[PDB]
RNA sequence: AAAAAAAAAA
RNA sequence: AAAAAAAAAA
RNA sequence: AAAAAAAAAA
RNA sequence: AAAAAAAAAA
RNA sequence: AAAAAAAAAA
RNA sequence: AAAAAAAAAA
RNA sequence: AAAAAAAAAA
RNA sequence: AAAAAAAAAA
RNA sequence: AAAAAAAAAA
RNA sequence: AAAAAAAAAA
RNA sequence: AAAAAAAAAA
RNA sequence: AAAAAAAAAA
RNA sequence: AAAAAAAAAA
RNA sequence: AAAAAAAAAA
């Protein structure tokens, strides 16, 4: 291969964008409470720390969950999901188990074709159960 | 296809990054006057404007130019590109012009594999010169 | 094949959900008026009477409708169905009328996947017309 | 594929049913005594909390079941299956263990086809025996 | 061929829609201001002049935008289009420059399957920017 | 495919057309007279009820008729269409007739290509005979 | 194809018929009373209704006959028919019965080539039964 | 797709 | 499955 | 025979 | 990849 | 190995 | 997929 | 030689 | 014979 | 893809 | 059509 | 040449 | 390369 | 079926 | 032998 610079024979001013979408797999963590549902905001997944503050919507294209610390004495881990959407809530609950106590317990979900619209910070994605007082989320989504 | 949500069978804890790299092409203009040299600071690439302010290092590829206004008047447009380096400067002048008056001028070149290493704000890219006042130009390079 | 019980050899605990999505086909009638439009709701899809009663939302996917009484005097059957969407309602008459004057009139309408989201009890599916005094429809949609 | 609305050409008015049968795997827990046999009731597998409280009868294919508490100190979780009939109660004990101790025991039969008939809330599937005070089933069915 | 006139066999009376949908290919322009983003409203599609005042709702698949008169003086024309949503806008600028003084500037986007729903009159598609007060735009939709 | 808007590179400006033909079967009724032809007007074509009022003329390429209400006591309905031509009408008088009491008379021609001409709303297409008080025409044209 | 007159490069003089032989599927009705034949005449095959009252003569191919008003109370229609022949007449009663109530009976027969010669006005086709008032007959013909 | 009648054609 | 009209496309 | 949803399986 | 249940289809 | 997004290319 | 034990079978 | 039940196995 | 750099070419 | 100039190479 | 980056997948 | 919408058809 | 119009031709 | 003139076209 | 119109037909 060349080991100098080398000209390139520019043609016409292409199309351009100085703000493209971009896919991503978004990691946060929420705070659950014992018997209570989160709904998780969706202006979590803006922020300076995933370099989308620039962003102001998102389209989700799947929610995967971990749990994040232990869970009570002589239990197994486990985490639940409820898809929320603004045309109509699910009422699904998917879970996961651990089945060793010293391990997460996992679960998630995909959105099909036709739910994937757009989202803002004040939606929601989902609510969250566990018996652990913390969620690790990986939000597969485009920000556009 | 599916109409609806389905469970995703969630494995363990994946190997996460919230600040991914990102390849782009990132269009911007500068100043330029008659028979004198601007060197093109590599700050300009780093801004709210293109979604990159969270990055404070980028690997470039290469680099188009183009003439953004009209030539003195009987003149057709010309670019020049002089690439700079940190470890030496080169002394190319790469240059396209015109052959319409009324028609931009446009060049480019590429950094070979082997100076592609990062840059920071301080660092500049290259120098333009043209006897138009300004030049649109469009960067390839690696956000990192 | 088997005549007595057999062991499974289980493994870990799998990903469960208590609370299923559910595809189907739903039967159910509508008063119609001479001369005037019956807006069709979304709310008469959950019901004990369906084993729905459980959801709270629905995607609906086509919708077909038959005449279920008898036409005035002289008259054939028709019916006539008008798609609504929260994002915008259609203007479509996609009609059917019977040939024998002893026989229903029917039609139906398909919704493209670009439009099939998910409706709650207060939203309404379509509007209905007929010369008959009741109409049946069987709406096609997954319950989730 | 089409993006807007289309007509379906609907024909004769088709056999419907409102009240379908329905293939499901239903996971729910028990408590477990130290030294004593649990009976499973039927009556479990009825319940809003699985969108089921509109059957009256099940036909049951297989039963899993997995330990849901962590065992006594210094022991292996263990559970163990009896499958009870109204024809007949088997005597089989079909068990498994835990060789981790931080791990669930599991196992799990199968019904053969010849006796694969109906049950009602009064009836009991099996008898569960474990070291830990609760097990978690699931249990694969076909309401009807 | 036949030279004359000759006998269908019909059957019996067919399903028929006295108002159906439309894709069409809408050309329109807009007034634009330095510096200034123009919402286009979705109502400017619905008019009379393109045989459309019937329809109330459209399903816009894509948009095509071209400077409509000439730039400031020693500027080459640009235009640039913001797709916006009812779900939530996008901050995508996607521009197209001329690179002859006296040649249009072009630019389009396309809508993805997932959010081509209806839009009504008070609805906007996009913001155009441009260095020239006018925008010529043509929009593939479908009228429903 | 993609969830999310991508850039068209769109080049110079198409040739457009705001007011397109358009392809139609157009369904309306007259009322027929015991006895006496109807003279079915090309003007019924036009209409908002068919998005059809900005068109001011048609290329008709086929006409079918179905009686639309029942038949005299102890008749089997019967429909007639007799062709009309601006430089000549025709004297061929297309008949079907019901077979079964409660069931739709109906008959159709076609009109051959030398013979597709426009017509305007002064124009009439055919002439109607039943023993029906009401026909129902479904009308192949093309607006223009 | 030519969009112009073009010449024709004709010969001598061809032989010529101002008066040809038609071949036809004639449509007429016969009143029929209870327990009585009527004698279909020859003569009604000759009219300007049909546009065969400049011949003289027919030679008759095949006749159908369809029941043209409802039967009696109670009753199932019924029509036959009896060829005539002027060299000797038939005792042939060919018959159709409708199995509805509602519906026309039909029967046809056809005459072999050994008997297809000429008949005049005078001379009669066969005779009609029925319970019904009137029959309408398709006789196949060729007018000479 | 084959036949008959009127027409047109290589 | 072929054709026409409106659109989109390699 | 192909697709979707719930389940079951190599 | 095969089967069962609900649906949809050539 | 196939798809989507940003870029680059014959 | 092959073997052993109990059963059933051409 | 094929199937079922208990076991054993690549 | 293949690669890189400058040039030239279908 | 072929040739020339500088270089590098099996 | 091939490559790189982010994602998703058998 | 392939897809979508309206129509027409074997 | 195929079609139409005028001409010419085996 | 081939050529020329006017036109239309992939 | 192919097409059009009326008819008849598998
Ligand atoms: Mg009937
Ligand atoms: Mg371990
Ligand atoms: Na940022
Ligand atoms: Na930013
Ligand atoms: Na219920
Ligand atoms: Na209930
Ligand atoms: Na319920
Ligand atoms: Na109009
Ligand atoms: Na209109
Ligand atoms: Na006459």
């Amino acid at each position: 291969n060349s080991n100098v610079v080398t000209m390139i024979r520019a043609g016409s001013y292409p199309k351009v964008n100085p703000t493209p979408t971009w896919v991503r797999a978004i990691p946060f963590e929420v705070s659950v409470q014992s018997g209570i549902a989160f709904k998780v905001p969706v202006g979590s997944l803006f922020s300076a720390n995933f370099r989308t503050d620039s962003f102001t919507s998102v389209t989700v294209m799947s929610v995967r969950a971990w749990t994040q610390l232990t869970p009570p004495v002589n239990e197994y881990s486990f985490v639940r999901l409820k898809p929320l959407f603004k045309t109509g809530d699910s009422t699904e609950e998917f879970e996961g188990r651990a089945s060793n106590i010293n391990t997460r317990a996992s679960v998630g979900y995909r959105i099909p074709t036709n739910l994937r619209q757009n989202t803002v910070a004040a939606d929601n994605v989902c609510e969250v159960r566990s018996n652990c007082r913390q969620v690790a989320l990986v939000i597969s989504c485009c920000f556009n």
